């Protein structure tokens, strides 16, 4: 009975610290898109937080299981939470590099706009926001619809990467950027796939 408060904010936390990655990524495109070494500077003291939101829910957690230990489907959204936490972590981690490599391109100007990378972090937000929303609200035909979309961010890596290849192909300078670049890509792409793990661990935890 004590036990549904507990648990009630607790999934918050998790929302909340979804948010929070969410808004990094959103800051970390956008530092790199208007090139700002001040926003990027606000995205990796950030980190901190995120860091930290993981240590709370899961030092929450510990203290939910050994103060009542739950069964069933109860026990089975703690670990689940445990779990996806992390997650949660690392993409607001990748986020934290994204910012780094965007510090360091902003040591020249932009070799190009910077299309890709956008519609990528654009749709990469909305997988974050949802793989939570499906794992807490179990909705299993959200999550298999997120994990649909981590295809149209490979099309935009295995693209971008193709463009990249262009630049260096026509222009020894180029290199140095380009490379920051696909890092930079590849981040993005990262960001999606542990998304899509936490939207296979609700379909999983779910139908319990």
């Amino acid at each position: 009975m004590k036990l549904f408060k507990e648990l009630e904010e607790t999934k918050e936390q998790v929302i909340k610290m979804a948010k929070l990655v969410q808004e990094a990524i959103d800051k970390a495109t956008e530092a790199l898109n208007k090139q700002n070494v001040e926003l990027a500077e606000e995205v990796i003291k950030g980190d901190d937080t995120i860091d930290l939101l993981e240590v709370d829910i899961e030092r929450r957690c510990i203290r939910m299981i050994a103060l009542y230990q739950p069964e069933a489907g109860d026990l089975r959204m703690i670990m689940g939470i445990y779990k996806i936490v992390s997650d949660l972590e690392r993409m607001g981690d990748e986020a934290e590099n994204i910012a780094e490599r965007a510090i360091l391109l902003a040591e020249e100007p932009p070799l190009k706009p910077y299309v890709n990378i956008n519609f990528m972090s654009e749709i990469v937000k909305e997988m974050v926001n949802d793989s939570v929303i499906s794992f807490i609200q179990q909705d299993t035909l959200l999550a298999k619809k997120v994990i649909e979309k981590d295809d149209t961010v490979d099309e935009l890596y295995h693209q971008l990467e193709r463009e990249l290849m262009t630049y260096v192909l026509e222009d020894p300078r180029n290199i140095k950027r380009a490379m920051h670049l696909s890092f930079v890509a590849r981040h993005y792409e990262r960001i999606a796939d542990h998304a899509e793990n936490v939207a296979e661990a609700a379909i999983y935890l779910s139908e319990g």
